[PDB]
C-alpha cells in the first residue's frame, strides 16, 4: 500500500470525461479538468492537459500521466506551504500518506478549514480529530472514500485499504 495505490482505489479509472459526485468535470485518477458546466470547456481543458485534439477519451498511460503531476502536484503544495510543512513533516509515513490523499482530492484553499483536526492530530487527539473531521462537506459529499482517509489518519495504519 503506498500513495498511488491508496488514491487509484479512492480515485478510480475513468477514461471518458466524467462529472464528479459534486457535477464537475473529471477523468481519469480524479482529475479535475473543470469545474464549468460546459462540456467543451472541459474538452478543450482536457486537451491542454494532454496536448492533443482529445474529444473527451484518453488512453491510461495518459490518466496515469496526469495521476504523476497531480501526486506530485499535491506533495510539493503541503511542502510548499507555510502551515501545512510544519504538519507533514510531523507525521509518520502513513499519517503522511492520508495528508496527500487529502490535498490531492481537495485542495489547498479547501484544506484549511482542516486545521483544528490537523492541529488535535498534532496533539495525537486522534479520535477527537477523527470525529471532527467526519463533520465536514468532504466527508459528507463522500464518505466511503473519507471514511477510509481518516480511519488512515486516525489508527495511523493501512487496515482499511485491506
Ligand atoms: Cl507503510
Ligand atoms: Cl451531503
Amino acid at each position: 500500500m503506498n500513495i498511488f495505490e491508496m488514491l487509484r482505489i479512492d480515485e478510480g479509472l475513468r477514461l471518458k470525461i466524467y462529472k464528479d459526485t459534486e457535477g464537475y468535470y473529471t477523468i481519469g485518477i480524479g482529475h479535475l479538468l473543470t469545474k464549468s458546466p460546459s462540456l467543451n470547456a472541459a474538452k478543450s481543458e482536457l486537451d491542454k492537459a494532454i496536448g492533443r485534439n482529445t474529444n473527451g477519451v484518453i488512453t491510461k498511460d495518459e490518466a496515469e500521466k496526469l495521476f504523476n503531476q497531480d501526486v506530485d502536484a499535491a506533495v510539493r503544495g503541503i511542502l510548499r506551504n507555510a502551515k501545512m510543512k510544519p504538519m507533514y513533516d510531523s507525521m509518520d509515513a502513513v499519517r503522511r500518506a492520508a495528508m496527500i490523499n487529502m490535498v490531492f482530492q481537495m485542495g489547498e484553499t479547501r484544506m484549511a478549514g482542516f486545521t483544528n483536526s490537523m492541529r488535535m492530530m498534532q496533539q495525537k487527539r486522534w479520535d477527537e480529530a477523527a470525529v471532527n473531521m467526519a463533520k465536514s462537506r468532504w466527508y459528507n459529499q463522500t464518505p466511503n472514500r473519507a471514511k477510509r482517509v481518516i480511519t488512515t489518519m486516525r489508527t495511523g495504519t493501512w487496515d482499511a485499504y485491506k
